[PDB]
Protein backbone atom coordinates (compact mmCIF):
# COMPACT_ATOMS: atom_id res chain seq x y z
CA UNK A 1 0.00 0.00 0.00
CA UNK A 2 1.62 3.30 -0.95
CA UNK A 3 -0.70 6.01 -1.21
CA UNK A 4 2.20 8.31 -3.56
CA UNK A 5 3.07 11.82 -3.68
CA UNK A 6 0.57 14.03 -2.28
CA UNK A 7 -1.28 16.73 -4.30
CA UNK A 8 -0.12 20.44 -3.44
CA UNK A 9 -2.12 22.59 -1.31
CA UNK A 10 -2.94 26.11 -2.78
CA UNK A 11 -1.63 29.25 -0.59
CA UNK A 12 -0.03 26.49 1.29
CA UNK A 13 2.87 23.72 1.39
CA UNK A 14 2.90 20.22 1.88
CA UNK A 15 5.29 18.58 4.29
CA UNK A 16 6.51 14.85 4.68
CA UNK A 17 6.63 13.77 8.31
CA UNK A 18 7.57 10.42 8.32
CA UNK A 19 10.37 11.04 5.51
CA UNK A 20 11.42 12.37 2.41
CA UNK A 21 9.24 10.89 0.18
CA UNK A 22 7.65 8.13 2.61
CA UNK A 23 4.69 7.41 0.81
CA UNK A 24 4.17 3.81 2.46
CA UNK A 25 1.14 2.67 4.56
CA UNK A 26 1.34 4.66 7.69
CA UNK A 27 3.35 7.60 5.86
CA UNK A 28 2.00 10.64 7.66
CA UNK A 29 2.15 14.25 5.59
CA UNK A 30 1.23 17.95 7.16
CA UNK A 31 -0.26 20.88 4.80
CA UNK A 32 0.17 24.15 5.93
CA UNK A 33 -0.85 27.16 4.99
CA UNK A 34 0.81 30.50 5.30
CA UNK A 35 -0.97 31.70 8.67
CA UNK A 36 -0.82 35.07 8.69
CA UNK A 37 -3.20 35.63 6.07
CA UNK A 38 -4.20 32.53 5.43
CA UNK A 39 -6.35 30.24 7.58
CA UNK A 40 -6.17 26.14 7.14
CA UNK A 41 -10.28 24.91 6.76
CA UNK A 42 -11.40 21.44 6.81
CA UNK A 43 -8.80 19.88 8.50
CA UNK A 44 -5.94 20.19 11.10
CA UNK A 45 -3.38 19.32 7.78
CA UNK A 46 -2.28 15.87 9.41
CA UNK A 47 -2.68 13.40 6.47
CA UNK A 48 -2.02 9.81 6.74
CA UNK A 49 -1.72 6.99 4.16
CA UNK A 50 -4.18 4.15 4.43
CA UNK A 51 -4.92 0.91 3.35
CA UNK A 52 -6.81 1.76 0.65
CA UNK A 53 -3.57 3.57 -0.81
CA UNK A 54 -5.02 7.47 -0.64
CA UNK A 55 -4.28 10.25 1.47
CA UNK A 56 -6.51 10.39 4.19
CA UNK A 57 -6.98 13.05 7.15
CA UNK A 58 -7.61 13.06 11.09
CA UNK A 59 -11.32 13.04 9.81
CA UNK A 60 -11.01 10.69 6.96
CA UNK A 61 -11.53 13.30 4.42
CA UNK A 62 -9.55 11.72 1.49
CA UNK A 63 -9.63 15.60 -0.36
CA UNK A 64 -7.52 18.76 0.27
CA UNK A 65 -7.83 20.80 3.13
CA UNK A 66 -8.50 24.73 2.02
CA UNK A 67 -6.05 27.47 2.81
CA UNK A 68 -9.05 30.55 2.90
CA UNK A 69 -7.45 34.40 3.00
CA UNK A 70 -8.34 35.84 6.35
CA UNK A 71 -10.71 38.81 5.45
CA UNK A 72 -12.44 42.14 6.65
CA UNK A 73 -8.95 43.39 8.22
CA UNK A 74 -8.78 47.54 8.20
CA UNK A 75 -5.72 50.00 9.11
CA UNK A 76 -8.85 52.51 10.99
CA UNK A 77 -8.96 49.15 13.08
CA UNK A 78 -18.01 59.80 -2.51
CA UNK A 79 -19.92 63.30 -1.76
CA UNK A 80 -18.75 64.62 1.47
CA UNK A 81 -15.52 62.17 2.54
CA UNK A 82 -12.06 61.78 3.25
CA UNK A 83 -9.09 60.33 1.88
CA UNK A 84 -8.63 57.03 2.54
CA UNK A 85 -5.33 55.51 4.48
CA UNK A 86 -3.33 52.35 2.84
CA UNK A 87 -4.81 49.32 4.39
CA UNK A 88 -7.81 51.20 5.14
CA UNK A 89 -9.94 48.99 2.27
CA UNK A 90 -7.98 46.58 1.28
CA UNK A 91 -10.32 44.77 -0.42
CA UNK A 92 -11.37 47.42 -2.57
CA UNK A 93 -11.53 47.06 -6.09
CA UNK A 94 -10.86 49.17 -9.26
CA UNK A 95 -12.91 47.67 -12.92
CA UNK A 96 -11.42 49.81 -15.82
CA UNK A 97 -12.81 49.56 -19.47
CA UNK A 98 -16.47 50.91 -20.06
CA UNK A 99 -16.66 53.55 -17.18
CA UNK A 100 -14.98 53.72 -14.01
CA UNK A 101 -16.46 51.38 -11.28
CA UNK A 102 -15.10 49.24 -7.88
CA UNK A 103 -15.70 45.87 -6.18
CA UNK A 104 -14.67 43.96 -3.21
CA UNK A 105 -12.34 41.53 -3.52
CA UNK A 106 -13.05 37.95 -1.65
CA UNK A 107 -11.25 34.90 -1.12
CA UNK A 108 -8.61 35.83 -3.27
CA UNK A 109 -10.06 35.17 -6.79
CA UNK A 110 -13.50 36.62 -6.69
CA UNK A 111 -14.64 40.30 -7.08
CA UNK A 112 -18.55 41.16 -5.68
CA UNK A 113 -19.98 44.02 -7.63
CA UNK A 114 -23.05 45.38 -9.23
CA UNK A 115 -24.31 44.01 -11.82
CA UNK A 116 -25.14 48.00 -13.53
CA UNK A 117 -21.45 48.12 -13.68
CA UNK A 118 -20.21 45.33 -15.33
CA UNK A 119 -23.42 43.96 -17.58
CA UNK A 120 -22.37 45.72 -20.82
CA UNK A 121 -18.28 44.81 -20.77
CA UNK A 122 -20.02 41.20 -19.68
CA UNK A 123 -22.61 41.05 -23.40
CA UNK A 124 -19.91 42.11 -25.38
CA UNK A 125 -17.22 39.10 -24.10
CA UNK A 126 -14.69 41.51 -22.76
CA UNK A 127 -12.33 40.76 -20.11
CA UNK A 128 -12.56 43.24 -17.02
CA UNK A 129 -9.45 44.91 -16.51
CA UNK A 130 -9.02 44.98 -12.37
CA UNK A 131 -7.08 46.85 -9.84
CA UNK A 132 -6.14 46.59 -6.90
CA UNK A 133 -3.49 47.08 -4.21
CA UNK A 134 -3.82 51.20 -4.88
CA UNK A 135 -5.04 54.14 -3.86
CA UNK A 136 -5.02 56.26 -6.26
CA UNK A 137 -7.09 55.13 -9.52
CA UNK A 138 -5.03 56.28 -12.16
CA UNK A 139 -1.74 55.31 -10.83
CA UNK A 140 0.77 53.15 -13.06
CA UNK A 141 1.54 50.62 -9.97
CA UNK A 142 -1.06 47.95 -8.69
CA UNK A 143 -1.85 44.45 -8.88
CA UNK A 144 -3.75 43.15 -12.23
CA UNK A 145 -6.11 40.93 -12.47
CA UNK A 146 -8.54 39.85 -15.40
CA UNK A 147 -11.86 38.24 -15.26
CA UNK A 148 -12.00 34.78 -16.63
CA UNK A 149 -15.99 34.59 -16.04
CA UNK A 150 -18.11 37.09 -14.80
CA UNK A 151 -21.83 36.20 -13.44
CA UNK A 152 -24.69 38.48 -13.17
CA UNK A 153 -27.60 38.06 -10.97
CA UNK A 154 -30.34 35.88 -13.14
CA UNK A 155 -33.19 38.41 -11.64
CA UNK A 156 -30.90 41.31 -12.84
CA UNK A 157 -32.64 43.20 -15.84
CA UNK A 158 -29.97 46.10 -17.20
CA UNK A 159 -31.55 49.27 -17.25
CA UNK A 160 -35.19 48.95 -15.98
CA UNK A 161 -34.91 49.07 -12.37
CA UNK A 162 -31.84 48.04 -9.58
CA UNK A 163 -33.45 45.06 -8.44
CA UNK A 164 -30.74 41.96 -7.89
CA UNK A 165 -28.23 44.53 -8.78
CA UNK A 166 -25.23 41.84 -7.84
CA UNK A 167 -22.34 40.42 -9.88
CA UNK A 168 -19.67 38.23 -8.97
CA UNK A 169 -16.42 38.25 -10.95
CA UNK A 170 -13.62 35.08 -10.98
CA UNK A 171 -10.16 36.42 -11.59
CA UNK A 172 -8.26 34.33 -13.93
CA UNK A 173 -5.47 34.34 -11.46
CA UNK A 174 -5.43 34.71 -7.15
CA UNK A 175 -4.16 37.66 -5.93
CA UNK A 176 -1.06 37.76 -3.03
CA UNK A 177 -2.83 38.16 0.34
CA UNK A 178 -1.18 41.05 2.27
CA UNK A 179 -1.43 43.96 4.29
CA UNK A 180 -2.59 46.10 1.26
CA UNK A 181 -4.68 43.38 -0.35
CA UNK A 182 -6.78 41.69 1.95
CA UNK A 183 -10.82 40.52 0.72
CA UNK A 184 -14.15 42.20 2.98
CA UNK A 185 -15.65 39.06 5.20
CA UNK A 186 -19.37 37.93 3.94
CA UNK A 187 -21.74 39.20 6.77
CA UNK A 188 -22.37 35.91 9.18
CA UNK A 189 -26.34 35.71 9.28
CA UNK A 190 -26.92 37.20 12.70
CA UNK A 191 -24.86 39.93 10.99
CA UNK A 192 -28.30 42.18 10.31
CA UNK A 193 -27.47 43.15 14.47
CA UNK A 194 -25.01 45.48 12.90
CA UNK A 195 -27.06 47.04 9.76
CA UNK A 196 -30.08 48.42 11.98
CA UNK A 197 -31.45 52.04 11.28
CA UNK A 198 -29.05 54.00 12.17
CA UNK A 199 -25.88 51.73 12.46
CA UNK A 200 -23.53 52.89 10.87
CA UNK A 201 -21.46 51.59 7.21
CA UNK A 202 -18.43 52.96 5.57
CA UNK A 203 -18.82 53.38 1.49
CA UNK A 204 -15.97 53.76 -0.25
CA UNK A 205 -14.47 54.68 -3.43
CA UNK A 206 -13.25 56.84 -6.37
CA UNK A 207 -16.70 58.29 -7.41
CA UNK A 208 -17.93 61.75 -7.85
CA UNK A 209 -16.85 64.42 -5.38
CA UNK A 210 -19.15 67.10 -4.12
CA UNK A 211 -17.03 68.81 -6.36
CA UNK A 212 -18.76 67.24 -9.08
CA UNK A 213 -15.43 65.15 -10.22
CA UNK A 214 -14.24 61.71 -9.77
CA UNK A 215 -11.66 61.22 -6.98
CA UNK A 216 -8.08 60.66 -8.26
CA UNK A 217 -7.74 59.44 -4.59
CA UNK A 218 -9.57 56.80 -2.67
CA UNK A 219 -12.47 58.43 -0.63
CA UNK A 220 -14.81 57.30 1.93
CA UNK A 221 -18.32 58.07 4.40
CA UNK A 222 -19.47 56.91 7.39
CA UNK A 223 -23.29 57.03 6.59
CA UNK A 224 -26.25 55.29 8.91
CA UNK A 225 -28.81 53.23 8.01
CA UNK A 226 -31.68 55.20 6.71
CA UNK A 227 -35.25 53.01 7.72
CA UNK A 228 -36.78 51.47 4.82
CA UNK A 229 -40.13 53.25 4.60
CA UNK A 230 -37.82 56.62 4.45
CA UNK A 231 -36.11 55.27 1.71
CA UNK A 232 -39.06 53.67 -0.39
CA UNK A 233 -40.86 57.35 0.19
CA UNK A 234 -38.15 59.44 -0.88
CA UNK A 235 -37.99 57.41 -3.98
CA UNK A 236 -41.85 56.59 -4.57
CA UNK A 237 -41.96 60.09 -7.27
CA UNK A 238 -40.89 60.57 -11.19
CA UNK A 239 -38.61 59.81 -12.89
CA UNK A 240 -38.61 56.99 -10.83
CA UNK A 241 -40.35 53.82 -12.12
CA UNK A 242 -42.90 52.37 -9.62
CA UNK A 243 -41.19 50.23 -7.04
CA UNK A 244 -37.56 51.05 -7.12
CA UNK A 245 -36.77 50.58 -3.52
CA UNK A 246 -36.84 46.69 -2.82
CA UNK A 247 -36.89 44.08 -0.02
CA UNK A 248 -33.61 43.26 -1.86
CA UNK A 249 -32.08 47.28 -1.23
CA UNK A 250 -31.06 48.73 2.26
CA UNK A 251 -30.51 52.62 2.13
CA UNK A 252 -28.03 54.74 3.92
CA UNK A 253 -27.82 58.35 3.63
CA UNK A 254 -28.58 62.00 5.55
CA UNK A 255 -31.88 63.91 5.95
CA UNK A 256 -29.66 66.73 5.20
CA UNK A 257 -27.47 65.40 2.25
CA UNK A 258 -24.00 66.25 2.47
CA UNK A 259 -22.39 62.12 2.59
CA UNK A 260 -23.75 59.75 -0.44
CA UNK A 261 -22.16 57.32 -3.23
CA UNK A 262 -22.56 58.71 -5.79
CA UNK A 263 -21.18 57.60 -10.16
CA UNK A 264 -18.07 55.92 -10.01
CA UNK A 265 -18.59 54.50 -6.63
CA UNK A 266 -20.77 51.55 -8.51
CA UNK A 267 -19.72 47.84 -7.30
CA UNK A 268 -18.11 48.88 -4.16
CA UNK A 269 -18.94 47.23 -0.90
CA UNK A 270 -20.88 49.40 1.86
CA UNK A 271 -19.18 47.63 5.03
CA UNK A 272 -19.98 47.46 8.46
CA UNK A 273 -17.73 46.37 11.22
CA UNK A 274 -19.14 43.19 13.35
CA UNK A 275 -17.86 44.35 16.15
CA UNK A 276 -17.31 40.99 18.23
CA UNK A 277 -15.04 39.31 15.59
CA UNK A 278 -13.83 42.52 15.15
CA UNK A 279 -14.04 42.06 10.98
CA UNK A 280 -15.64 44.40 8.43
CA UNK A 281 -17.99 42.67 6.66
CA UNK A 282 -19.72 43.78 3.25
CA UNK A 283 -23.62 44.52 4.08
CA UNK A 284 -24.15 46.50 0.92
CA UNK A 285 -23.14 46.94 -3.23
CA UNK A 286 -23.29 50.29 -3.76
CA UNK A 287 -25.97 50.66 -6.65
CA UNK A 288 -28.04 53.37 -7.22
CA UNK A 289 -29.26 56.46 -5.95
CA UNK A 290 -30.65 60.35 -7.07
CA UNK A 291 -28.90 61.66 -10.23
CA UNK A 292 -27.80 64.30 -7.83
CA UNK A 293 -25.22 62.73 -5.39
CA UNK A 294 -25.39 63.84 -1.81
CA UNK A 295 -29.12 65.55 -2.76
CA UNK A 296 -31.11 66.48 0.58
CA UNK A 297 -33.37 63.72 1.70
CA UNK A 298 -32.04 60.88 -1.37
CA UNK A 299 -30.38 58.48 0.15
CA UNK A 300 -28.17 56.20 -1.43
CA UNK A 301 -29.09 52.61 -2.23
CA UNK A 302 -27.10 49.75 -1.95
CA UNK A 303 -27.68 46.17 -2.64
CA UNK A 304 -28.81 44.30 -0.04
CA UNK A 305 -26.30 41.17 0.65
CA UNK A 306 -27.13 39.36 3.45
CA UNK A 307 -30.07 38.28 0.83
CA UNK A 308 -27.63 37.18 -1.71
CA UNK A 309 -25.64 35.16 0.62
CA UNK A 310 -26.92 31.51 -1.03
CA UNK A 311 -26.35 32.99 -4.71
CA UNK A 312 -22.87 34.10 -4.02
CA UNK A 313 -22.15 30.49 -1.52
CA UNK A 314 -23.55 29.10 -5.30
CA UNK A 315 -21.83 30.21 -7.46
CA UNK A 316 -18.35 30.23 -5.47
CA UNK A 317 -18.89 27.20 -4.65
CA UNK A 318 -19.44 25.56 -8.02
CA UNK A 319 -16.96 27.62 -10.04
C1 LIG B 1 -35.05 55.97 -13.58
C2 LIG B 1 -34.64 57.21 -12.91
C3 LIG B 1 -33.23 57.36 -12.45
C4 LIG B 1 -32.41 58.32 -13.01
C5 LIG B 1 -31.10 58.50 -12.57
C6 LIG B 1 -30.56 57.68 -11.54
N1 LIG B 1 -29.23 57.93 -11.09
C7 LIG B 1 -28.34 57.15 -10.39
O1 LIG B 1 -28.63 55.99 -10.09
C8 LIG B 1 -26.95 57.80 -10.01
N2 LIG B 1 -25.89 56.85 -9.63
C9 LIG B 1 -25.06 56.03 -10.50
N3 LIG B 1 -25.21 56.07 -11.89
N4 LIG B 1 -24.18 55.26 -9.83
C10 LIG B 1 -24.45 55.61 -8.47
C11 LIG B 1 -23.84 55.13 -7.36
C12 LIG B 1 -24.25 55.60 -6.16
C13 LIG B 1 -25.25 56.53 -6.03
C14 LIG B 1 -25.87 57.03 -7.14
C15 LIG B 1 -25.45 56.55 -8.35
N5 LIG B 1 -31.35 56.73 -10.92
C16 LIG B 1 -32.63 56.60 -11.39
Amino acid sequence: VDCGPPDDLPSGRVEYITGPGVTTYKAVIQYSCEETFYTMKVNDGKYVCEADGFWTSSKGEKSLPVCEPVCGLSARTIYGGQKAKPGDFPWQVLILGGTTAAGALLYDNWVLTAAHAVYEQKHDASALDIRMGTLKRLSPHYTQAWSEAVFIHEGYTHDAGFDNDIALIKLNNKVVINSNITPICLPRKEAESFMRTDDIGTASGWGLTQRGFLARNLMYVDIPIVDHQKCTAAYEKPPYPRGSVTANMLCAGLESGGKDSCRGDSGGALVFLDSETERWFVGGIVSWGSMNCGEAGQYGVYTKVINYIPWIENIISDF
